[PDB]
């Protein structure tokens, strides 16, 4: 019950690769010799059976395999004596046609007479691939670009976890990637011209790609664009995967080589956010198909028992504006350091003021809403920050309390200018 590498079907013949083919398929891999039901290779006019001559490759794996070189293996003896031989276990091309030999308890046995028989293994090339799980597991990976300025390793410190698996292609990247993430866990590759450290005992494991598919809960793929095309495709085999590249740019003719699985691979562009913290772009992110990466720091939400007036006082109804307050069709276009979005009125929040209202703050937002109603319409938790702030001038501590002007313990935020001219006394 072995199936096609190529297809799903029935596959009683095999490439000297190890990618087992059905009948079909025989007659489509040029890369190496697939020995058929004649006893000579497929297209090779060895006998009138084998006449026929090779088709061009009906798979990307073809393609692939064009950079391959395929080396013939030594022909051994494989010795046979009551279903057992010294030989290593495998698979080999015989007189008697391609034999598995599977190690045992008694020893390593193999199913057919005694006798000496002429042998060649089948090579590991091809012995994890499996396109149709290719093509099933690229549906369900993502291609996570990232942007111009990268950010990308505080995206991935934050994504990553203990049993996750992060594959990468050279040494140097392993030990970039080892050096990111602080505890893990790894093998140092034996030959290597670098300066590992000691691997952790506990963190997600950082394992070179072409040592193959490690198993793990959620695997990653660092420079996707850099890897051995055939290595993704035996990891695509096994799992699904999130790979991590660059920004692009339309690159010259040959500038670009990378394992066509990224084209069709579900993608996700990343945006830089200087503006407001993580916890404002998560609470935004459904408006917008880019995924929001916050460089600056955490913005404040305090949800205020009473109402207040710290920085500028936004307000969705002319009705409820009260002193310097704006209302928030107003304000867009607009930034502050500090916000305090006032909803003394019920079902006055739509999404879009909501939006406008959450994205203005650079530093904090006091919400006033008694009536429960942004819930309804934005998922924005509640955040401090040990932080001291300034608005005008007063102060508000990191347990939001109006603090004494110089009262010292944590640092002090505050990008308008007026206002930190002001701080300097
Ligand atoms: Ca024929
Ligand atoms: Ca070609
Ligand atoms: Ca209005
Ligand atoms: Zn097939
Ligand atoms: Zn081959
Ligand atoms: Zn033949």
């Amino acid at each position: 019950s072995r199936m096609c590498g190529y297809c799903g079907a029935p596959a009683p013949y095999a490439t000297a690769c190890g990618l087992d083919v059905c009948v079909y398929h025989t007659h489509f891999h040029q890369h190496c010799p697939v020995i058929i039901w004649c006893g000579h290779p497929a297209g090779s006019g060895s006998c009138s059976e084998c006449e026929p001559p090779l088709g061009k490759g009906t798979s990307p794996l073809d393609e692939v395999l064009e950079q391959v070189p395929y080396k013939p293996p030594r022909t051994v003896i494989m010795h046979v004596e009551q279903g057992l031989t010294p030989l290593d276990p495998g698979r080999y091309q015989t007189r008697r046609g391609l034999v598995s030999v599977r190690r045992g308890i008694r020893g390593n046995e193999v199913d057919l007479p005694d006798g000496d028989y002429a042998s060649t293994a089948l090579l590991p090339t091809c012995k994890e691939i499996n396109m149709v799980a290719v093509a099933s597991n690229v549906l369900r990976s993502r291609f996570i670009i990232g942007p111009p300025g990268a950010g990308k390793t505080h995206w991935l410190l934050q994504q990553v976890q203990d049993g996750d698996v992060i594959y990468t292609p050279t040494h140097q990247t392993m030990l970039d990637m080892i050096r990111a993430l602080g505890t893990c866990r790894f093998n140092v590759p034996a030959g290597t011209t670098l300066q590992f450290p000691a691997p952790s005992r506990t963190g997600p494991w950082v394992r070179i790609l072409a040592g193959g598919w490690c198993p793990g809960k959620n695997s990653f793929l660092d420079e996707a664009a850099y890897c051995n095309h055939l290595d993704v495709l035996r990891l695509l085999s096994k799992t699904t995967l999130t790979c991590l590249g660059d920004f692009k740019q339309l690159h010259p003719v040959g500038f670009d080589s990378h394992c066509y699985v990224f084209d069709i691979m579900p993608q996700t562009q990343l945006k830089t956010i200087w503006r407001f913290g993580q916890n404002i772009c998560d609470a935004i992110q459904p408006d917008y198909r880019d995924k929001l990466m916050s460089m600056v720091n955490t913005t404040r939400v305090t949800y205020v028992e009473k109402p207040v007036r710290y920085g500028q006082v936004l307000t969705p109804y002319h009705r409820d504006r009260e002193d310097s307050a704006i209302t928030i069709d107003s304000s867009q276009g607009a930034t502050f350091d500090v916000v305090t979005l006032h909803l003394p009125t019920k079902d006055s929040l739509n999404r879009q003021r909501a939006l406008v209202a959450i994205t203005r703050a650079r530093h904090a937002i006091f919400v006033y809403d008694p009536h429960r109603q942004l819930q309804s319409v934005f998922d924005l938790p509640a955040k401090g920050t040990p932080v001291n702030l300034a608005v005008h001038r007063n102060n508000r501590e990191i347990t939001v309390a109006q603090a004494l002007g110089n009262g010292d313990k944590f640092r002090a935020t505050d990008k308008r200018v007026v206002d930190s001219l002001r701080a300097i006394c």
